[PDB]
């Protein structure tokens, strides 16, 4: 059985997740609306802007989230910054997968709005990034994670000691381990008869690293098409 | 551990052992380790890298499931794996007492020797941090071999046409490792998670390696043909 500490650390995470997601419902109508009624280059830019604008919202939700993960604020500020520079896209990819719906083959963001493979392509993104996103999301759906599992995976993802420019990786590892132990024990209990579900979970952190590279390749490729990231996204990903 | 599991693991270990005997019994054919010797130490590094690539390809071929994928997937999985397997293998060859990487008698390389070959700081330190991490895990020959098998059958590499078939090939090796680590160290449950987590590390490490290649090109230091096929 889960310990009280372990249950609390899941409940802490799931609840922080919810308070950070109020940024999503408030800032939903503020955004550049997705262009209805468009011909064949005006609309291509608006969709792109729209996608950046949701990304910004997510970056700020991930900042706010991390600040509430116990231990995070007590890491040196440079390591905090370094963990969030690296884990941000990956948390976004988890959140994208978490909102994937296999009936419609569409991803949900900010409560209501949904996107297809083709919306992503209508925003000027290339197939080399879009296809892995949807395979990841499909893969993540075959694992059937609940909120607790996703939460724990995001916490583990933040506390990755081997990110670039971490100056006290040891302190990061010490914060990561309890969350990994928690997930181990959680998966055991939920699914006693599936000894491979936990490993498959950790293996998604492997996929997330490569997907992080593919995203950098995508932002690289986007500047050749007059599409430079806005200021808050430039400082994380250029 | 089932008969079929003992068979799979014995095979991987026996192939690693033969690969090593084959590739690294005799003295390597290499530019003698000495602007003159900037290119010479690099070339040297490049020629060791090639011999490891050959060793790894020889081993991949003997991993059950591999030679039964479509040729394009065989190429795709090796292309992405090669540097990662090299990093595992380097960690295997690491000697913490001495801080060097020993291919065979008299072919050892220190953090300095790397720097002399033209290699950035940005690449070398991750290499050595990763290696002394792997040692603290204390993997044995069956574990290293299985990790390598698992790394090869990563369904999410670029250009993989049959990701479902690759993931099904991974499964039994993950299973064999899980069983194996359960038995070897019954009262160390995080051992296995820790091993998988190094696969994460290797992905980031591969990208740090691509940055080293692109950086070298800037100093007119281009990969030779056998390595260029794979990395640029
Ligand atoms: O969660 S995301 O912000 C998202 C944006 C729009 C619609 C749905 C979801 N995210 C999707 C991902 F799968 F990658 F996680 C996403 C993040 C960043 C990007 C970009 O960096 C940019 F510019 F839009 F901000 C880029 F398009 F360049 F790839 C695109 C999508
Ligand atoms: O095992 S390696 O082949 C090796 C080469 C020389 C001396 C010791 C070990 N390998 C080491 C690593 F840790 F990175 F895996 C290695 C692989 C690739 C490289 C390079 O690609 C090149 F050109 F030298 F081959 C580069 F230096 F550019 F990174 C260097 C070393």
């Amino acid at each position: 059985q889960l310990t009280a500490a372990q249950e609390l650390m899941i409940q802490q995470l799931v609840a922080a997740q919810l308070q950070c997601n109020k940024r999503s419902f408030s800032d939903q109508p503020k955004v550049t609306p997705w262009p209805l009624g468009a011909d064949p280059r005006d609309a291509r830019q608006q969709r792109f802007a729209h996608f950046t604008e949701l990304a910004i919202i997510s970056v700020q939700e991930i900042v706010d989230f991390a600040k509430q993960v116990p231990g995070f604020l007590q890491l040196g500020r440079e390591d905090q910054i370094a963990l969030l520079k690296a884990s941000t896209i990956e948390i976004m990819l988890l959140e994208t997968a978490r909102r994937y719906n296999h009936e419609t083959e569409c991803i949900t963001f900010l409560k209501d709005f949904t996107y297809s493979k083709d919306d992503f392509h209508r925003a000027g993104l290339q197939v080399e990034f879009i296809n892995p996103i949807f395979e990841f999301s499909r893969a993540m759906r075959r694992l059937g994670l609940d909120d607790a599992e996703y939460a724990l995976l995001i916490a583990i993802n933040i506390f990755s000691a081997d990110r670039p420019n971490v100056q006290e990786p040891g302190r990061v590892e010490a914060l990561q381990q309890p969350y990994v132990e928690a997930l181990l024990s959680y998966t055991r209990i939920k699914r006693p008869q599936d000894q491979l579900r936990f490993p498959r979970m950790l293996m998604k952190l492997v996929s997330l690293r490569t997907l992080s590279s593919v995203h950098s390749e995508q932002v690289f490729a986007l500047r050749l098409q007059d599409k430079k990231l806005p200021p808050l996204l430039s400082e994380i990903w250029d």
